[PDB]
């Protein structure tokens, strides 16, 4: 049972700590939370994918902190805890169970802040580069009940290291396998919604205002968009043929 009470429980001190301190006083009462849950943020290692899964909401509240900027220190070892072990835990590779937290925390926190793990996040990249190489084991594998888990949540943080990556610009010097493994995606199997969500984020790629250092790369990647005809799935290439209209539009 030893899992599930951290699942029931997570669950509990959702609720205990939606409103212990409704004004969100737990500015320098999260050393407590800390040293309470601090064996279990790095959960999904040992375990399954269920674990950090059910921490996503207090993790969720706990990033709801009210300033761990520059601003008053508590969370920093906090912050440089926990963007620290993504720091490990992306490195950890070999198996699809070594990888699925770093992408889940530093996503958190990315989804409250506009900072992000920008000094520290190409390895997640590189987690990118591995699950790129994953279309092979999952195209000639051509069934589920071989862990749907490792087929489904597989697939989800694929969306969750599209979207936490594809959607900052602030990239440095790797902006060349950052979308040729886009261009490698859309040339492999990669079923419609969640390619759905990378043309919408194509959509938010041609439309920067933003400077987003030269043309030809967004020349780069658009050109594969043409081979949405040829893949026999029609229904797609309507959005790309409205952001070519609109794209004609404004001229």
């Amino acid at each position: 049972e030893n899992i599930l009470y951290y699942c029931m429980n997570a669950l509990d001190v959702l609720y205990v700590f939606f409103k212990n301190k409704t004004k969100e006083w737990i500015m320098e009462n999260l050393p407590t939370i800390q040293n309470l849950l601090e064996k279990c943020i790095k959960s999904d290692h040992h375990d399954v994918q269920e674990a950090l899964q059910k921490v996503l909401q207090v993790i969720m509240k706990a990033i709801k902190a009210q300033g761990v900027s520059v601003i008053i220190e508590e969370e920093s070892p906090g912050k440089t805890f926990i963007q620290m072990l993504t720091s490990v835990i992306t490195q950890d590779l070999q198996e699809t169970s070594s990888v699925t937290a770093g992408v889940t925390l530093a996503w958190v926190l990315f989804m409250n802040f506009p900072d992000n793990i920008v000094p520290l996040l190409t390895p997640l990249m590189k987690t990118f580069s591995k699950l790129c190489k994953d279309h092979l084991s999952i195209s000639q594998p051509k069934d589920a009940m071989a862990l749907e888990e490792a087929r489904i949540t597989t697939k989800l943080l694929e969306k969750v290291l599209y979207i936490l990556s594809l959607k900052v610009s602030l990239l440095g010097d790797s902006r060349r396998p950052f979308l040729s493994t886009v261009a490698l995606l859309i040339d492999h199997s990669m079923d419609q919604n969640f390619l759905r969500k990378i043309v919408n984020m194509s959509r938010s790629w041609i439309f920067n205002t933003e400077i987003f250092p030269t043309v030809k790369e967004k020349a780069a990647i658009l050109t594969k968009m043409l081979a949405f005809e040829i893949r026999g799935e029609p229904s797609l290439s309507k959005l790309f043929y409205e952001i070519v209209l609109k794209l004609f539009d404004q001229e």
